[PDB]
């Protein structure tokens, strides 16, 4: 039986609340997506279905846009790819925005598919759209998406009759804007985008009592604090490495609300996040736009070159607790891991440890994975005691955030065995 229930909140629409007392690490819900797709940067880098990277992917012979890691994945993806195939083919070489491909998959799923388990607590139809809060600029954006969708879908959908009854394309894209989940791989690289409508019941907190993790497109919702009966369940919608100003802008632009939490009222941590010379971190913040774009396209060599010019600059440097500096170190570490530059990766990774401890309090899956990456680097270098403390710390965090149902935990147990036996 469910440990969570939908309820109507006083001032933030519908939410989820505990039906029984919950402890850290308690599995609360598991969901596949109602619909999902690979993101623009990872298209052709990860399998369309299982979202795992591979040096060589096979492509769908009809559209040559969908790509897969194996015959099995291509075959199993076919029912949900079949109708989009003709639309993807007939629009080459124009590839649609991610949201447009995602909505295509929603419409086909709702038209041809059995009722989805993802919609057990809340369906696509119930999703919040924030229509009466959208700015004129946002509305103009949505109208362009509607027309893009109508074009993309021409081959399969000619009119309302082939859409679910009373389906409003404008309102559907509005739901997508505030309800899309970014799907991350085991290394916490963004690889996909999906709708998980039951999970969409979780309201936001900059200091949450729950967490979500992805294992391919499969999502796990876990408690990360003690939660009493009737208490609202919350997740953080946002990157932890953001100032209250940055959080304000995103919660406004994407989700149409103002956060009244304690952290927003007091600018909790903002001063520490922005230490170092303002001129310097402004330029770093600007450069990070290009760096993140490159990372999103798995361009590790170019990512590294740009990060090294900042980390080892001839001019003034930032403290590692500065969030822009911190992100640069994170990107540099990941580029080094993927390029096999393990010594350099470890230098960057170890410098991130204390700032991560500060910015990801309690149990957060991003800290757990970062700590696991550092311990794994230490283990490969044969620094067994330093490795063992980090692997154990990773396990303390990830047993709460990931749990036994996540395959990455089994990988970590192997690493602890390998390190413990060597000790
Ligand atoms: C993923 S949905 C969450 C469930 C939503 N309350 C509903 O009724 O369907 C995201 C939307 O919920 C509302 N919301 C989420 N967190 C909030 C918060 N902390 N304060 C006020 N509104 C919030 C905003 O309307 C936001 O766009
Ligand atoms: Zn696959
Ligand atoms: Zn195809
Ligand atoms: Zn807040």
């Amino acid at each position: 039986p469910l440990k969570v229930e939908k309820f109507a909140t006083a001032n933030r629409g519908n939410g989820l609340r505990a039906v029984t007392p919950l402890r850290p690490g308690e599995l609360l819900f598991r969901s596949d997506p109602l619909a999902y797709t690979v993101c623009k940067g990872s298209r052709g880098v990860v399998c369309d279905r299982c979202l795992l990277g591979k040096e060589k992917l096979m492509r769908c012979s009809q559209c040559r846009v969908a790509k897969y890691c194996s015959a099995k994945c291509q075959k199993k993806a076919w029912p949900d790819h079949k109708r989009e195939c003709k639309c993807l083919k007939s629009c080459k070489p124009r590839y649609p925005p991610d949201s447009v491909r995602l909505l295509g998959r929603v419409v086909f799923k709702l038209m041809d598919g059995a009722p989805s388990e993802s919609e057990k607590l809340y369906s696509f139809y119930d999703l919040e759209s924030n229509i009466n809060k959208l700015t004129e600029d946002r509305k103009e954006g949505l109208r362009q998406l509607v027309m893009t969708f109508q074009h993309f879908m021409r081959e399969e959908i000619q009119d309302a009759s082939q859409l679910p009854p009373a389906f409003d394309l404008f309102e559907a894209f509005a739901k997508v804007i505030c309800n899309s989940f970014t799907i991350c791989n085991a290394e916490m690289q963004e690889v996909g985008v999906g709708l998980y409508p039951s999970i969409s019941l979780l309201n936001h907190s900059c200091d949450p009592n729950c967490s979500i993790v992805f294992n391919g497109p499969h999502l796990l919702l876990r408690a990360v604090r003690d939660i009493e009966v009737g208490e609202e369940l919350t997740i953080c919608y946002l990157d932890m490495l953001m100032t209250s100003e940055e959080r304000r802008k995103q919660l406004r632009d994407q989700y149409c609300f103002e956060c009244d939490c304690f952290r927003c009222q007091t600018q909790d941590k903002d001063a520490d996040m922005l230490t170092g010379d303002e001129q310097v971190w402004k330029e770093v913040q600007e450069s990070l736009k290009k760096i993140e774009e490159l990372k999103a396209h798995w361009k590790w060599e170019q990512v590294l070159a740009m990060c090294q010019a900042i980390i080892s600059s001839n001019s003034e440097r930032l403290p590692d607790i500065n969030i822009y500096q911190l992100k640069v170190l994170d990107c540099a570490m990941d580029a080094c891991i993927n390029l096999g530059l393990l010594e350099e990766a470890l230098f960057y990774g170890t410098r991130t440890m204390e700032p991560y401890r500060i910015f990801f309090p309690g149990s957060h899956p991003v800290r757990g994975v970062q700590v696991m990456k550092v311990g794994k680097l230490q283990l490969h270098q044969g620094m067994f005691p330093q490795a063992m403390k980090n692997l154990r710390l990773a396990f303390d965090i990830m047993r709460v955030t990931h749990g036994r149902e996540h395959s990455l935990i089994e990988d970590l147990i192997l690493l602890l065995e390998e390190c413990d036996a060597n000790i």
